[PDB]
């Protein structure tokens, strides 16, 4: 349907906009290219690891490269709700959004390529629960928004992508990783491509805690709908996290190898913390 | 609806792709950043101008203002409809293509605002010609892909987007603008801006060509479509160049002040063979 008219034309950006100020720093800080990261070491690592420490590694790729490509994709049609309600910065900072996941997809799918196992389908490792996040419910949240983008929808796509998928999922993965492969001193390539990463990732979950907390402010009722997606998702959550764990314990020579004390119980208490921390980054009342 | 499956999961990015090339060019030659623009010049400039001076430059800033707002918002639909398709790198180049845009809003929003007319509503630059294309038959056009896919849809679209607005009417105006205040030696921070903005435009009409062509290479009737999409928006082009040229015809002292000689009928030209220039880029066979 129509333009109405331009805020451009009419007025100018809102500078003072916090999303507008968001992006000005994603333009500053999101210059990194995952094109120039040398992944010659990650190749030479990879070839040197038994079969059974190489598919030690695995299922976190494959729950990475399809977490990102899952969120490149289904970002957009929250893009199109704000830009459809005149929300220009927010659109304006939305387009750094979309980038960064870009270059996530790109991250994670050169490192397959340059380690050898692109040629190897990873969906094995993408249990019933993961698929239900990733699948299905987070392009079911998203998707909504072309149709329905009313304050609940979008405080429930907000939830699912940006406090759930992003802010528990991915952030106790990248620190699970990091625990474990930089201790070993191994895929220094990727930890540098998982560094930027949440880098970004730290922009993107201030969208969301943005969004979600304007929507609040006009009602506390949303509060408690706020509560209620991230207990309805938890579920899915540790159930991917006790397969990963399960998986982890009945391949133990890299942790015996690298001699890496790999606590699950240490990480899972990590995927507990992110969790209610992101519950209370959302106040009743601000 | 839900997702089949990923393609970095189960593959790699096909990086010999040509809109992954694309991609791979727009990282390496999208890292200008409109905020570093000096626009002191243009602010003393502008206030140098007599008051019939300072209207003169305006029509075309409007044109283009509001012309970079529609493109950040319209083109939402295109990565949707090929996100859906599974044209992955079709889908990680068009990341690089709004951000692209949202920097040139940006960029014309800030040169208002630093000369001191943004509180100024320009939306009276814009005739009924203008609002046919940009208000109108461009979100019409790229909207029409949420519901409506076929080759036909997006033939149109990549038309109306990329061959007219951009291929034709923007091409034309940075040229016009080029002409005229490069000679007169005024707003070097807005010819920079316009300068940065013509090289992100070189990539976006590159995937307006590629989009066209892939889908009449398929069936030479898509050629025709084509050609008959590009005649119906001609009288809406040529209607809006008259608009302007009459209006900067009325307005002589800035050719008279700074000495500049406006070839009204070569600018006209220009247009017209930007216009048969695109038409030329489609091959019924290739
Ligand atoms: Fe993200
Ligand atoms: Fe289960
Ligand atoms: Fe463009
Ligand atoms: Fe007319
Ligand atoms: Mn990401
Ligand atoms: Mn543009």
């Amino acid at each position: 349907v129509h333009h109405d008219g331009f805020q451009t034309v009419k007025a100018t950006i809102d500078w003072e906009h916090p999303m507008f100020k968001l992006y000005e720093k994603a333009k500053r800080n999101g210059k990194w290219n995952p094109a120039d990261i040398d992944f010659s070491q990650d190749q030479k690592d990879f070839a040197s690891l038994t079969s059974e420490e190489k598919i030690s590694a695995l299922p976190l790729v494959a729950g990475f490269s399809a977490g990102e490509e899952a969120v490149t994709l289904d970002i957009l049609p929250m893009a199109h709700a704000l830009a459809r309600q005149g929300r220009l910065e927010d659109v304006l900072f939305l387009t750094t959004f979309m980038h960064d996941e870009a270059k996530h997809v790109e991250m994670f799918s050169r490192w397959q390529q340059a380690v050898g196992i692109g040629q190897m389908d990873l969906s094995v490792f993408h249990n019933d629960h993961y698929k239900r996040i990733f699948y299905e419910a987070l392009p079911e949240a998203m998707n909504r928004l072309y149709a329905d983008d009313s304050p609940e929808a979008v405080i429930r796509a907000a939830t699912v992508y940006n406090m759930i998928v992003e802010g528990t999922l991915f952030e106790s993965g990248y620190y699970t990783f990091r625990q474990i492969y930089k201790k070993a001193g191994l895929f220094p390539g990727l930890l540098q491509g998982i560094d930027y990463l949440n880098m970004d990732e730290g922009r993107h979950i201030q969208f969301g805690i943005y969004t979600i907390q304007r929507i609040v402010n006009e009602d506390e009722r949303y509060y408690e709908l706020f509560i209620r997606y991230m207990d309805e998702l938890w579920p899915h959550v540790i159930g991917y996290v006790d397969y990963l764990t399960e998986l982890g314990k009945r391949q133990q020579q890299l942790a015996r190898t690298y001699a890496l004390e790999i606590d699950y119980d240490l990480l899972r208490h990590y995927v507990i913390k992110q969790f209610n921390l992101r519950k209370k980054q959302i106040s009743r009342t601000k």
